[PDB]
């Protein structure tokens, strides 16, 4: 038996921009209240219990190239 | 038996823009209240229990190229 | 038996930008209150119990290239 | 039996930018209060119980290239 | 049996920028209060119980290249 | 000529209450924007140009007794 | 000519209450923006140009008795 | 000519209360922005240009008795 | 001509209270920004240009008795 | 001509209270910014240009009795 594996790939993921400019982000923070008692997390958990977290995530240039190469015998 | 595998691919994922400009984001934060007692998470969970989280996610250039290459025998 | 493995890949992940500019981020911090009693975390947990954490995450140039190369016999 | 393994890869992850500029980050810190009693962490936990931690994370140039190379017999 | 292992990789992770500029970070520190009684950490924990820690993390040039090379027999 | 003036008045303005209780006031603040150019106030003005002002005005006991006594010759 | 003036008045303005209780006031502050250029106030003005001012005005006992006594010749 | 003036008045302005209790006031401060150029105040002005001022004005006992006694010849 | 003036007045302005209690005032300070150029105040002005000033004004006992006694010839 | 003036007044302004208690005042200071150029005050002005000044003004016993006695010929 012979296995063969030659995954080839070219790509120019381009991101041009002249000038973003005057971005603004002016929130009035509201209010949150959680009321739990118990939980039991296990085995690859992520979570958020109450969060007033505003973001400004301005990258000049945003691109993500993902290639999950896999194989099994 | 012979297996063969040559996945080829070209692509220019282009993103041109002159100027984004004067973006604005002016929220008045409202209000949240959760009332639970218990939970039991397990095995690859993600979650959000209460969240007042505003976002500005302005990338000059947004593109994601994804190729899940897989194979099995 | 023969196994073969030649995953080749070229890519120019480009991120051009002239000038981001005058970004602003002017939040009025709201309010949070959590009320739990107990939890029991285990085995690869991450979490956030109450968070008023604003962000400015401005990179000139944002790109992430990810390739999970794997194989099994 | 023969195993073979030649994962090749070129990539120029480029990040050009002229001038970021006058970034601003003017938060009014709100308020948080957590009220727990107990927890029992174990086995690869991370967490945050109450956090008013604002960030400015401005890198000129942001890119992360990740390749988890793996194999098993 | 023969095992073979030649993971090759070139990449220029580039980060050009002309001038970041006049960054500002003017927070008004809010308030936090946590009220726990007990916990029992164990086996690779990290945590944060109450934190008002603002950050300015401006690197001219931000890039991280990560390659977890692994193999097993 | 004779003028006479004897305005007499009794009154018990009563306000009994046992227990008000658990009043709540949980608003999510909306948003306002005014855009004027000019005005010219004069001679006993009061006003409000833009106001997000919530109130809780709970008096145990609310009564106002008003008697404008006047006369002229 | 004779003028006479005997304005008499009794009143018990009563305000009984047992127990107000657990009042709450949990607003999420919204947002305001005014944009004027000019004004010219004069002669007994009061005003408010933009105000996010929440109130809790809980008096045990609220009563105001007003008597504008006047006369003219 | 004779003028006479005997304004008499009794009043017990009563304010009883047993126990106010557990008042709370938990605002999430929003946001304001005013943009004027000029004004010209004169002759008994009061004003407020932009104000995020929360209040708790809890008096045990709130009553104001006002009597503007006046006369003219 | 004869003028006469005997304004008499009794009043017990009462303010009883047993126990106020556990008052709380937990604001998350928002944000303000004013932008003027000029003004010209004159002749009995008061004002406030920008103010984030929270208050707790808890008097056990709040009452104000006001009597503007006046007369003219 | 005869003028007469006998303004008499009794009043017990009472303020009883048993015990105020555990008052709290936990603000998260927000943020302010004013931007003027010029002003010209004159003739009995008071003012406030920018102020983040929180208060706790708890008197056991709050009452003010005011009587502006005046007369003119």
């Amino acid at each position: 038996v012979q296995i063969v594996y030659k995954p080839v790939d070219l790509s120019k993921v381009t991101s041009k921009c002249g000038s973003l400019g005057n971005i603004h982000h002016k929130p009035g923070g509201g209010q949150v209240e959680v009321k739990s008692e118990k939980l039991d997390f296990k085995d690859r958990v992520q979570s958020k219990i109450g969060s007033l977290d505003n973001i400004t995530h301005v990258p000049g240039g945003g691109n993500k190239k993902i290639e999950t190469h896999k194989l099994t015998f």
